[PDB]
Formats: C-alpha cells, structure tokens, sequence
C-alpha cells in the first residue's frame, strides 16, 4: 500500500464567485483508513470574503473514508498516480458552482489543485449576504454513468433563522491510470464542520468524516 495511515495535505484553490477572485492555501493531515482529514486554510489573495465562506468547503477527497472489505476502494486504488474530480452544485435560488480538483502524490504528501467557479448568485441572497450557519450531514449516492464514477447528493446548509437552502451536488471522478477497476453502486456519509474561524473567515481549521456502506446495518 503506498498510502500510510497518517498523511499531510497541501492545497491551493483559485477561483472567482460573482465576479470576485480568491486564493485559498490549505495545510492539513488526516488518517485515509479512518475516513478522517483536518485542515488549516488561509485566504491568501481577495480576502475579506464577500460571500458564506462554507459555499467552499466541500472543494476543500474521498480517499479520507473508511471503506469495508465487500466495497471496491476505487479512491485509495487510484495512488500513487492520483485521481481528479469535477462537481456542478445547483442552488434552488439559482446560484451554480463548478468545482475541480487535481489530486498527486508525492511521498506522505496529497497535493490538491483546486479551482472554484460560481455565478448567478442574487445580491439579497444568503450566501451573498452571508447568512449560512453549516451543511447538514448527507449521504453520497455513488454509481457509474456512461463508463464514470458518479456521485450524488441532495442535501442543504441551515441558515439563521431556522431555514434550509437546499443544494445539488453531482461530481464525476476518474483515476488518472487506465484500469482502475469501477466500484459497484455504495454510499457515502459524510460530515464537515468547520472546528474554528476568526473574525471574516481568513482563517479556518475544516474537518471532515466519512464512511462507505451498502445502505443496511
């Protein structure tokens, strides 16, 4: 196995949200074989943020889920070459996010390319009026669609106020080796939270737990 037990994460995210630019640097560490990654981020570039800074976080890799034996680990099975990934999230007041994610190797180290593309957010909105409190706990449906391994989720971000802004996520993944068996059909549950922050989300520590199941008990 050329993944150990303890890793670090390195990150850079680029992207632009209703026309503002950003730079994000990620510093991190995790356990693949628990389901469990940790992460300080720093706003290097456009900070402060005028936008929820928890639109970003999920773009902040599942090779961090615990996986049983009867699952094909498609995610750990990808390294040392990597795997990337792309997301759309849809927005039920109109809001639309592309996300990407070029994920290597080198040593004890995941390197994570990520960019971050989101549009047609409303002004009066909450993520422009930065009114999200968290995402809600949520399981990934995963299959395979046309020859890709596909992931789905319907899920939401409570909001003050007692509401739910609900979202769409569909993310396609692809090792970057020919002949990376596809898993069969499974789920994924998953939660983030982010442990820390200061005053306008320059800085934020993120964690993450997942695990893969077949849906029974």
């Amino acid at each position: 196995s050329a993944i150990k037990p303890d890793m670090k994460i390195k990150l850079r995210m680029e992207g632009n949200v209703n026309g503002h630019h950003f730079v994000i640097d990620g510093d991190g560490t995790g356990k693949p074989f628990e389901g469990k990654q940790s992460m300080d981020l720093e706003v290097k570039e456009g900070g402060p943020l005028p936008f929820a800074f928890d639109i970003l976080t999920t773009a902040f890799n599942r090779v961090f889920a615990k996986y049983p034996d009867n699952i094909q680990d498609y995610f750990k099975q990808s390294f040392p070459k990597g795997y990337s990934w792309e997301r759309s999230l849809t927005f039920e007041d109109g809001g639309i996010c592309n996300a990407r994610n070029d994920i290597t190797m080198e040593g004890d180290t995941f390197y994570n390319k990520v960019r971050f593309y989101g549009t047609n957010f409303p002004a009066n909105g909450p993520v422009m009026q930065k009114k999200t409190l968290k995402w809600e706990p949520a399981t990934e449906k995963m299959y395979v669609r046309d020859g890709v391994l596909t992931g789905d989720v319907e899920t939401a971000l409570l909001l003050e106020g007692n509401a739910h802004y609900r979202c769409d996520f569909r993310t396609t993944y692809k090792a970057k080796e020919k002949g990376v068996k596809l898993p069969g059909a499974h789920f994924v549950d998953h939660c983030i939270e982010i442990l820390s922050h200061d005053k306008d989300y320059n800085k934020v520590k993120l964690y993450e737990h997942a695990v893969a199941h077949s849906g029974l008990p």
